[PDB]
């Protein structure tokens, strides 16, 4: 059922993450980390302190899909265990909520009021998604049998 996920998302902010490289998303999915450019890093740190949950919704450029979504469990931090990103910032710890794909053909009815009411798939890396549109987008993803929401729910309290 959706009660658990709706609780996680109740007071959430949502950001589109656009990656040019599937490899960095694979790395991020396995290790539970993300890094971004300075403007977006600042935005995400502010959001982490302002909302009960900050959700990153990932899309690899030219893939036609979202690849999953995750919740920040920390602000960005420097000097920690270095993440060997594939090069084409601080490291955010993230807990994945869904690592399964959602094709854009399943989100075509959703438009983001904070991006001129364009379809939610459209946006630059870091585009913020308004609460209801982001919630509905996250609810479209299929259940991920590899993920247990329990850890996230305990972290919010």
């Amino acid at each position: 059922g959706t009660s658990k996920l709706k609780y996680v998302l109740q007071d959430a902010r949502f950001f589109l993450i656009k990656s040019n490289n599937h490899e960095n998303v694979s790395l991020a999915k396995a290790k539970g980390v993300w890094s971004t450019l300075p403007v977006n890093e600042k935005k995400l740190n502010l959001a982490f302190r302002s909302a009960r949950s900050v959700i990153l919704i990932f899309s690899v450029r030219e893939s036609g899909k979202f690849q999953g979504f995750a919740r920040l469990s920390s602000e960005s931090h420097h000097g920690g265990s270095p993440i060997h990103w594939v090069l084409p910032g601080g490291v955010f710890k993230i807990d994945w909520i869904c690592r399964r794909e959602l094709p854009f053909t399943k989100s075509a009815h959703l438009t983001n009021p904070w991006n001129e009411h364009k379809p939610v798939k459209i946006g630059r890396d870091g585009q913020e998604i308004e609460l209801e549109c982001g919630t509905q987008l996250c609810l479209l993803f299929p259940p991920d049998e590899s993920i247990d929401l329990y850890q996230v729910i305990h972290k919010m309290r």
